[PDB]
């Protein structure tokens, strides 16, 4: 048999298969296969061809992505894709009728549009061009302007600014249609007083002078952007006079200082939910607002207002959890950590402030996925008491003791990590199994809860991997200060406990992480074990997620303390197990893991020989406000400046004398500025420590352009092989 | 026994001694002992003690450098020196009185002062502050304001912008007293439409948002700064009425296009000479310009225009040569390249304009050092047909054929490399022998040409060095195309000719460079030969200078051609001598030889195992217009675009596949911008070539900071050691 090699991973020799589908009705879904968008049927297979390989064959453009209007007439066609940050990007748009086999020509959508969306019923459009919002009742009719305020790097109507895209909404889009599209809600951010990160972009070598990029980006302690919120009524627009947009202003609990808007969620045709959140992120307020068909303004009755606050840390996991209303929009289920530290479902009622918990236990609820008039469906890590694994549950709404696993025992040895995807009224759901066996995608009915057929079993792949010498995964735990803490090892094949193999520690360890899980992946780590016989290990100690607040909030206000000491104390444990060479212990990480790699090599620990750190944070005052202050407070004397300063990589430069270090960064990293590593290399130079570094011209935080991607992973390969002595 | 070590070199153990002085009369001069300013009579001994190793403990501030008034009465004092480009700085300035031992308070010279200088006779003063000229007649009294155009980054009055500073005057100063102190001329530089290089400066940990530095800088082709000249007189100044400057405008041979000011030289109290050079630098014009007691303006008579031009290449070694004038102002001597392309001395008489040559042969006048009614004194490389060497001669104005060498046989073994400084009217002079033996400082008398005393012979060092296994040096040549080309080698202690050594090839190789000399050096090569046993060898090939124009102009319009060829050629010669190990041959170099080293590695000859390039130029359109265009012409397709594009390091990427490369660059390089290396790296990553790289945070083109000077020489030494396989 052959061994998994570095090239298999770089030329992507052994591809996993998956089954991407869209639902479009309670009965039906879509699936391109050979570029043929088919329409599949859920009960039988009465299935039909919706769109040809070709058709658009003669577009003389690459169709970047597609979208159908939910009434079925039209299709949106996206191309000329030009990326911005993580989720943001600018594109060109053309619409196509399917009852007329024809494409629109008039009032078409202006090139370089920031975002496009359909209403949920019918075929109206909302789009954002040049920071402003536009609406199109019908695709061919002129477009209704809605804002004027929009200005590049100042005002943003209906799109997120830099920081709200990254660490709040995870989206560029900041619009929300009502259920039938009557209204359109939106958001407005203001960066006027927010300062600019500046950096260089070199480009094609043809370019003579290098460009500076200026991005409004508020670092810890700095002036942040502000947020306003409105709802406009789409069903009465005027050819003649402007559009009146009703502001639903925040509550006074929030208006007294820097706050954030963190959630927008419709309940009914005329009832919307808001969540807000103070800059000090331990205090959140929800608000339920009804339409007044007398004054078309919007009421949010203080009785219906809902508080959520934290005594042990910060509200939500990354943000306040999201509420799921019952069809009358008169109660709602929602994730809220109970009073033992564990995250479970609460059933609220629009007008009463106690909630009633419908789940109990030492395990957490990952997500509410769906809601009928007799069942709620949710995802937990309950099965066999493992926080690394995910499974699907339904709960009988007339009797909270009547509760049922639907995935656990379909096939428990191959399958332990499930997502679920629902038909438009939970008549059906697809299930996705990510591991530990080979992904298994399958289809089910909610009535019988009986599975109709297999969609994809990853068999092509199965057959090749009988040809490959492959690694093995212990997942298990160990006990400390009285507590279980999960790790995973990737073990080379024919792995023999006699022998003392070398050990790379793959780290992340930032708040609410999990690196110890039931998932199946072929990755770098697989190559190192398969081909270099290196044990790859990960470890979720304090800070880590899905195991309660007692374990998530340990690091609150004290980042770069317990997550570092825990990575170190787990390496100790691994040495003492004695199939590990206690002189060949290395460590690596990226982003937050690169920081923690950097703090651990700075620690004077004795334990590690080699380190590699990729776009690491080195000093929290350099990261942005919204992520940083959530866990750190504000960097003033009056609050938490002191930990801010003890917690910097720079203060540890002299101890790298004891280790071999490698430091890599993109020159054009918007997220964690090159600044951050600049400051590290400088401190190590000024106390005379030798070390290695690669810059990567013009890459960002992902370093994911194909060629940079082959370089880095090779370069790091050479460094590990080199320090471990592998020939 | 012990050897010369990286640490001796970095920590600067074995120090030379120089004997600097300041002639301040025809027969007296200053100089420190420790902390203490003596004046020394020349005839015999009088020491006088001009100032004390105390006196200035009084002062508070951290004094820096001193200047004295011609009439000997005042002394100017520098502090808060705050470093800028390569000659440009800012400082503060207090004036002490020497007759009193008082200190001027009422009306001083403000902080952040840019340049300041005494007139040549008496106690008159001119300075520049926010780009404006100011004169003081008396140091106790109210400054006179000369210009009001000055403006940061656009208008430079009495001082150079970045291009004139680096590439023409090698000076921040652009003022010119008349010899008796009356008139004062200055240059005004414009920079309105010169575009702007932009780069990051991180400063201390404590700075939260980096700083973007913005500097006006023309690259190849770009828009240059234009230039204007003026004379103003200093006896007729008015305190009611603003102060008049007379323009003197360039000749119309120059005015039709882009052109530069390349030299300013006063001949009489009322006659000035101005040299102009075209943008395309194969054509210069000299003007000679008398006063006019009646009009008040300056008259540049056109019988007195001397046109120097070129056809093999460019005018000058790097610019037009300077004139030395006959006391009366009516004739001058100037070095010019003759009909066979050797530089020698020409007598000109202002009205007739064919110069007569005073010297000839197959060797070259380095420079003209002094003029008496009787003799001309010059430095040259004639002695023994050796361009490496340097020696002082004198020639009789009454009879050319009669020329004495003042330095040749003085001390023939130890001393072949001379420089000189004469007293106010050439009665005495100091000699400076800088190699091949230890440096040796002496005093001489004109009338006798008498060897008065030895001022310093460095025997302190001489003892020390008899404890160490010092390397040895060979200087010598080879013959290519029936022409001599000089190499020097640094050879290890107890060099054994039957052995194989690895070989590093130090490189510069720029136009009119010279690496093969008889100078004496303690440097990184010293360390590499004595301690790690490497032969370190440089080579003076095509382009190199002081050997005339057939060799020098060979690269005309054609950089990165022959000089690269010849660097490979030289390494090939050396390996066939049979004490070289064909498998271990490196190359490296900073600045120009960074480029030359890159292009060698990128050439795919295979002769070089590995290489290191420090701050290289990778592509000529990234470099400044003045130096670049001087050797390439213009990057238009109606001039030299095709070579500009063929001569890039980046188009040689796929060959770096046969080599271990190490690329290094200061992030704040204001000259060769980090731009240049960024494009190299990107190129290599694209074709997939492993290399190693290092940035230096906020260092510039020198990487001179104490700690970084150390970091890089240590990093580089490791890299070579890897490559030659040495511990
Ligand atoms: C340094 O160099 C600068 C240019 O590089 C120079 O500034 C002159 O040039 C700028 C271009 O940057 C010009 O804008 C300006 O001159 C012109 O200004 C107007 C254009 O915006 C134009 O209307 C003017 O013409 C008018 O007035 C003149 C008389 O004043 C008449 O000839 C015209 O008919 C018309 O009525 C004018 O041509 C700048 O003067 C800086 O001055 C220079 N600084 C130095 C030398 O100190
Ligand atoms: C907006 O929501 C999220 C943001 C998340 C983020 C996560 C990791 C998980 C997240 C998960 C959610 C969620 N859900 O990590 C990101 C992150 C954290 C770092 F320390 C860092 F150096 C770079 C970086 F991108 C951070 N900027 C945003
Ligand atoms: C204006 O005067 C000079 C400038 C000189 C210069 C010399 C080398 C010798 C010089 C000699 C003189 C003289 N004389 O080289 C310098 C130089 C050349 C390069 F290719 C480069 F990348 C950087 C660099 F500083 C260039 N900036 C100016
Ligand atoms: C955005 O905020 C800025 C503060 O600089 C203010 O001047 C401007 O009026 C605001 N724009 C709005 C809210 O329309
Ligand atoms: C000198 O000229 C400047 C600017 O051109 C002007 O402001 C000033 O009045 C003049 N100075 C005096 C003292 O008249």
């Amino acid at each position: 048999r052959k061994t998994y090699t570095l090239t298999d991973y770089l030329k992507n020799t052994y591809r996993l298969k998956l089954y991407s589908l869209r639902w479009i009705s309670d009965h039906e879904y879509l699936y391109k296969q050979e570029n043929n968008i088919l329409v599949f049927n859920a009960e039988y297979g009465n299935s039909s061809v919706f769109l040809e390989n070709s058709t658009f064959d003669e577009f003389g453009h690459s169709i970047n992505d597609y979208s159908i209007s939910p009434d079925g007439q039209f299709i949106l066609l996206e191309y000329n894709y030009v990326k911005q940050w993580r989720h943001s990007y600018t594109a060109s748009y053309d619409i196509y009728d399917l009852n007329k086999r024809q494409l629109i020509t008039e009032e078409r959508i202006p090139n370089n549009t920031q975002w496009v969306t359909w209403s949920p019923v019918g075929h109206k459009l909302a789009y954002v061009w040049n920071n402003d919002i536009y609406v199109k009742i019908e695709p061919n009719l002129p477009s209704y302007r809605i804002t004027w305020t929009g200005k590049e790097d100042i005002i943003y109507n209906g799109i997120t600014d830099w920081v709200y895209e990254e660490e709040v909404f995870s989206a560029y889009s900041a619009l929300w249609w009502s259920p039938n599209g009557t209204f359109l809600a939106y958001a407005q951010f203001n960066d006027t007083e927010v300062p600019l990160i500046e950096y260089s972009f070199y480009s094609d070598e043809s370019l003579q002078y290098p460009k500076t990029v200026r991005v409004p980006y508020p670092k810890a302690g700095a002036v942040n952007p502000t947020v306003k919120f409105f709802v406009v009524n789409t069903d009465s627009l005027s050819s003649v006079t402007n559009a009146t947009s009703i502001q639903i202003t925040a509550p006074a609990s929030m208006l007294i200082g820097d706050h954030y808007l963190c959630d927008v969620t419709w309940a009914t045709q005329e009832r919307i939910s808001l969540q807000w959140l103070r800059r000090i992120q331990n205090y959140s307020v929800m608000d339920i607002c009804d339409y007044d068909e007398s004054s078309g303004r919007w009421n949010c009755l203080v009785a219906r207002q809902h508080i959520e606050m934290s005594t042990t840390g910060w509200v939500g996991r990354f943000r306040p959890s999201e509420p799921h209303f019952t069809l009358d929009g008169n109660s709602f289920y929602k994730i809220i950590s109970n009073e033992e530290g564990y995250r479970h479902i609460c059933y609220f009622q629009i007008d009463k402030k106690d909630c009633t918990f419908i789940t109990k236990g030492t395990w957490e609820v990952i997500g509410i996925e769906a809601l009928t008039s007799d069942y709620l469906y949710y995802i937990s890590n309950e099965y066999k008491g493992m926080p690394g694994g995910r499974n699907l549950y339904k709960i009988q709404l007339s009797d909270y003791t009547k509760v049922t696993c639907l995935s656990c025992e379909l096939n428990p040895e191959r399958c332990q990590y499930y997502s679920v995807s629902f038909s438009k009224e939970a008549k059906y759901y697809q299930l996705r199994c990510s591991g530990p066996g080979l992904p298994l995608y399958t289809l089910h009915s909610s009535v019988n809860d009986k599975g109709l057929r297999v969609l994809e079993d990853n068999s092509a792949l199965d057959k090749m991997l009988q040809n490959v010498q492959m690694p093995s995964k212990k997942l298990d735990f160990i006990i400390l200060n009285e507590t279980k803490f999960w790790y995973q090892m990737i073990l080379p094949p024919h792995f023999d406990k006699s022998k003392k193999y070398p050990l790379l520690l793959d780290v992340y360890a930032g708040p609410c992480s999990q690196k110890a899980d039931t998932v199946f992946r072929l990755n770098w780590a697989t190559y190192l074990a398969s081909t270099e016989n290196i044990i790859v290990a990960s470890f979720d100690g304090r800070g880590s997620g899905y195991q309660g607040d007692k374990i998530m909030h340990a690091i609150n206000r004290r980042l770069g303390t317990f997550e570092v000491e825990d990575q170190i104390e787990a390496a100790r444990q691994f040495s003492k197990m004695g199939f590990v060479d206690n002189k060949r212990i290395a460590i690596w990480g990226w982003s937050y893991g690169g920081y923690v790699t950097s703090m651990v090599l700075g620690s004077g620990s004795g334990v590690f020989k080699c380190g590699i750190a990729v776009a690491p944070v080195s000093r929290w005052e350099y990261y942005d406000s919204v992520y940083t202050e959530r866990y750190m407070g504000l960097p003033t004397p009056e609050d938490n400046l002191d930990h801010y300063r003890n917690s910097t990589v720079m203060s540890r430069a002299e101890n790298f004398k004891q280790v071999e270090y490698l430091l890599i960064h993109g020159t054009a990293d918007d997220n964690v500025h090159f600044q951050q590593s600049a400051q590290i290399s400088k401190a190590l130079v000024d106390v005379g420590v030798d070390f290695q570094a690669m810059w990567y011209t013009d890459e960002d935080h992902g370093i994911a352009s194909s060629t940079a991607h082959q370089h880095i992973y090779t370069h790091m390969s050479h460094f590990i092989k080199q320090c471990f002595s592998l020939p």
